[PDB]
């Protein structure tokens, strides 16, 4: 085979989006409303329930780093103190934006300091004719105009969970690819508050004269109003008239504004990707049953594959240089970052553990519970219980 | 082989969708400056189309792709590509079926009434305001007196509880919302678009009365995951046999002609019921088949692995012992 | 059948307007008088939240939605074609009332089997 | 998920900006120390909890079952960092 | 640390309150006269801006606050405030988000 890509990638030198839209993501995500908290849910659900880092073979790794014994797994959560809002944080970008894009930050001594988060919205990549990233080009607003500046692909890093294809770099926004939805949702909802002013309400119409009697002059209508008027009017106010004198009322005109907005709800959330009940939209026969399991079991999948997406780029380019450039560990170890599951209960986790814990470790029962594995290595590694041992210990 | 594929996961997602949508996966090997593997790359599938001789063979992949407001052409070999086909004519057909193309018109049917619809909410969802003017048999209303009238009953400066106070010859009429059942036709287009697609109707926020429970319901979620099972199938042999099994010949010391198995896991498996199994029936199962089934990593010490009655139980016996 | 269905969802599925111009034996109206109609009321302009101003000899009417059972239709299709294929009803994402559950739903899953 | 979001935001800012700076300038403890502020959750079912327990215990330090259920931890270390119930160790110290 | 803050639980409904209606939550330390540790004081969120650099760190907080019908203003260094922002533009933004001013529409329209 060869060492170079032989097949070409779709895209050099243009006619592939701008500044502007990515500024117009930036507006949706801050506008506010109903939108907006569909895609936090959706980045709650993908990386909100936090992380844990595996190192394979880590106690292996065991080195005094500084007068002191750290594995590789200790020194990358003293490196990364709070990956778990990091991963909120570039998990959530990723999912509005086409990337997440950041730079690595070390202190003056040149320890390193932190994964500094670039603003998305403000950086474009420029890439060569295989489709690899080499500079991007950053706009910032100040004062009343814009900078612009470009950086090499070189000390930036930068993380794609939306592609196009499985050489795409550069990446899809899910906001500019489901813009149509969104904008038709967003009508659909000033048509409904429009609608409700004029025809959710009635409203009084009286009419003045006989017909085909004698014409009333708007003068004339001045006085009835200030008679009728709304505003001074009372609960109980009673009406005394001749009979030229009609009261009439524009009814409260139906219409069924709740199917509009389960239409509207069901479309934009079936876009996103969530499920219906995320929106506060009920469905019959799908709140129960394999048809719950299919719909819950699908959402549970669209997360592993974006969590997997996330874990592996973000080891790949931002740990594993980490692990190279700043740290006393050989850089080619299995790491691995997992996120957690979102909608795992620990009840059906305690029940398989009590059909069939007499067949797993003491630390696959502590990985599968949440919980720090045995301290000693041979009651981690036995099959029947901690506790059980103990008593036996004890009995003996 | 673990090794050499790490991200196999995302790899086999990504061909797999590929080869859903598409008629082909495809993509090349690449190496290392070195020589030593380093991954197969997918290629962009819209990008490239298959020659093939007259046993139906694929001969020659020819490639189009988009840079500076043109085309780039090329045509390379079929000897360093691979490809990976789902969707067949014929077990013969090395070229294979798009579902999209194949369902091109429930597609564009669905696309159209839902359109449909949008444009039907807009005009007839909604009461609209009808203010008719002037005697019928009276005098004519020209379209200047119109305007003021227009300007007394705007609906932009109306509120809610504004009221009106008229002589006889001003009519406020509605346009009333008028009724249909765009619930309906949005559940038809899902069921025929979802039966198109080979998905159950549930997959598109439908639900249907009778199907949800029972032997009904045992019937449709069988048929998914039989249809699963054979796209895995497929996928996991050409997989075995055009990516892995190549470079286990040119990049490693083993031999090709093993015995090679990629298993996709199933999506809609329960571990309860795996879990109950295993109650049930674990008294007639090694310790590797209990430990397969349930996900675990077998048994380190082989008696262990391969003994019937738990690892547990052994331990409390030797324990006693 | 299902062509059928199509055809009648698009024409019969969705009201339409129908804005009558003139009096009742009053003054023809002729086709280039409608175009300036068609230009205020199109249905391409119009939003959701418009509002109409008319002299007494403007009407504006609607085409209702017109009933029928399509769902019915598909139902009864569906069963012939699975009947036919051999097939449960249930392959087709059609339902059945009491056939569902008990001896009855063993009786057809035993004949498929 | 939101609330679990929002609790941690403010408990890392809540001990880099006032809690360190007042170890720091106040205390004769290290302020590089690994203080964590947890915020409880509200919606916690005490009897789910018990529940788990129950089936699970077996493979929990008192220390930890303490932790779950809210309360203070053991003062005995070998009690605390035991398997079985302090009520169990007891009970064979007693028979004992 | 228990003992430097007694009233942790009222402090962090306090300060997080703040912090979900406001861009910031906001405040001083405050020692006893012999120079020990008094308090964490929260200030007023409504009284206090942050002025930034060109790296949007926040360098100084401009307060304004009423008295007898008219305002004081003053500035204070960033040195001896804090403040903690839950709502984020981005992981930058040293500044935030209210919640109210961002949902400002949907309250307005629902109270008409
Ligand atoms: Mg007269």
């Amino acid at each position: 085979a060869s060492s170079t890509p032989q097949t070409n990638v779709d895209s050099m030198g243009g006619g592939d989006l701008t500044f502007e839209d990515l500024r117009d993501i930036k507006d949706v995500r801050d506008s506010g409303g109903q939108v907006a908290q569909l895609m936090d849910y959706k980045a709650l659900l993908n990386f909100g329930e936090g992380c844990e880092i595996h190192v394979e073979g880590d106690d292996e790794t065991k080195q005094l780093v500084d007068g002191e014994p750290m594995t590789l797994s200790e020194w990358l959560e003293d490196a990364f103190p709070h990956l778990d809002l990091l991963v909120l944080d570039l998990g959530g970008d990723a999912l509005w934006y086409p990337y997440a894009v950041g730079e690595i930050q070390e202190t003056i001594t040149g320890e390193f300091k932190e994964a500094l988060p670039a603003e998305p919205w403000t950086l474009m990549p420029e890439s060569d004719a295989q489709g690899k990233v080499q500079a991007w080009h950053q706009r910032t607003k100040t004062h009343g105009g814009y900078q612009t500046q470009t950086l090499p692909a070189d000390d930036l890093w930068h993380i794609v969970i939306n592609k196009a294809s499985a050489r795409d770099e550069v990446g899809i926004s899910e906001v500019l690819r489901n813009k149509d939805e969104i904008q038709a949702f967003k009508q659909n909802e000033a048509a409904i508050n429009q609608a409700i002013e004029l025809h959710g309400f009635p409203q009084r119409h009286v009419k003045v004269g006989k017909e085909d009697g004698a014409p009333v002059r708007d003068n004339d209508l001045r006085r009835v109003r200030t008679i009728f008027d709304p505003r001074t009017t009372d609960a109980n106010t009673a009406y005394f008239t001749g009979q030229d004198v009609d009261v009439e009322t524009l009814e409260a005109h139906n219409f069924d504004y709740s199917a509009i907005h389960e239409m509207d709800m069901r479309n934009l959330t079936t876009a996103l990707g969530l499920p219906l009940e995320a929106g506060n939209v009920g469905a019959d026969g799908l709140g129960s049953g394999k048809p719950a399991e299919l719909r819950f079991a699908l959402l549970k999948l669209a997360i592993k594959a974006n969590q997997r997406s996330f874990s592996v780029q973000f080891v790949e380019r931002v740990m594993r240089p980490v692990v190279r450039d700043y740290s006393p560990f050989d850089h080619e170890a299995d790491i691995r970052l997992e996120i957690n599951d979102p909608l795992e209960d620990i009840g059906e986790v305690a029940d398989l553990i009590q059909q069939v814990g007499d067949y797993m470790t003491n630390e696959q029962v502590a990985e599968k519970l949440d919980l720090p594995a045995p301290e000693d290595d041979e009651v981690a590694d036995s099959y029947r219980s901690p506790a059980d041992m103990e008593k036996d210990e004890a009995g003996v």
